[PDB]
């Protein structure tokens, strides 16, 4: 997160920290969020050979009793996820066990331009800075779809256009998959933007994918 501030520890108990294993490189990281005691929502571009999820974290380098580290048994990447157009950037992760409900760990159960929303993550705090140790958050403006025109594949039915171009606030590398909360409901998921972090950025519009989400959760 660029231009944000450190979150009050454990104030976003649905936040998931994802470590992504691939077979040919070192580990990568994404955010995500707990929608059911055994399901994490995140971005399809976070998929890999295997993933481990840490719940209950604030400072990701300092183990504490709030931590729940859980194995992912299956990844359900959206079947239409397209690496050319970048549409349908969404994935469910099924956890091996049900997470415990604690002060630090809970679910986040289930919109037009103008509204201020919040995003949170452990990602880079600058173009050339490392990922944050601690969970950071920022407030971002929802924009009219026109503000995202220069993303040629942007589609207002599937995606939200997020961040006032006059400000430097943005999600960045490592924040992928994290929720956009507007009035305490998750409305989007960090998807993509410019390499230089100049806003706005493109978030997956969660309402369009609700039938798909329900179908996976009911069959599992
Ligand atoms: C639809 C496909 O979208 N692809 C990406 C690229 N991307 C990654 O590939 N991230 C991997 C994790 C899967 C990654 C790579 C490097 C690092 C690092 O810290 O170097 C962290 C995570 C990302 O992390 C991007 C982060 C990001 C978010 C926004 Cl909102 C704006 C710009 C931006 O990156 C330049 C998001 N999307
Ligand atoms: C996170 O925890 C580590 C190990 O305790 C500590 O060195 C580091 O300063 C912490 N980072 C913070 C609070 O930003
Ligand atoms: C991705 O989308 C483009 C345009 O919609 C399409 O031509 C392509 O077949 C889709 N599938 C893949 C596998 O990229
Ligand atoms: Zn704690």
């Amino acid at each position: 997160i660029i231009g944000g501030t450190e979150s009050k520890p454990h104030s976003r108990p649905y936040m998931a920290y994802l470590e992504i294993v691939t077979s040919n490189g070192p580990s990568k990281f994404c955010g995500g969020f707990l929608i059911r005691r055994n399901f994490v929502l995140t971005a399809a571009h976070c998929a890999g050979r295997s993933i481990t999820v840490t719940l209950g974290a604030h400072n990701i380098t300092e183990e504490e009793d709030t931590w729940q580290k859980l194995e992912v048994i299956k990844q359900f990447r959206h079947p239409k996820y397209n690496t050319s157009t970048l549409h349908h950037d969404i994935m469910l992760l099924k956890l091996k066990e049900k997470a415990s409900l604690t002060l630090a760990v809970g679910t986040l159960p289930f919109v037009p331009p103008g509204r201020m929303c919040r995003v949170a993550g452990w990602g880079r705090t600058g173009v050339l800075k490392p990922g944050s140790d601690t969970l950071q958050e920022v407030k971002l403006r929802l924009m009219d779809p026109q503000a995202c025109s220069h993303f040629r594949d942007f589609d207002h039915n599937l995606q939200l256009c997020v961040g006032n171009p006059r400000k430097t606030k943005s999600a960045f590398k490592g924040d992928s998959g994290g929720p956009l909360l507007c009035a305490g409901v998750a409305q989007g998921i960090v998807s993509y933007g410019r390499s230089d972090a100049k806003p706005p950025a493109v978030f997956t519009r969660i309402s369009h994918y609700r039938p798909w989400i329900n179908q996976i959760l009911q069959a599992n």
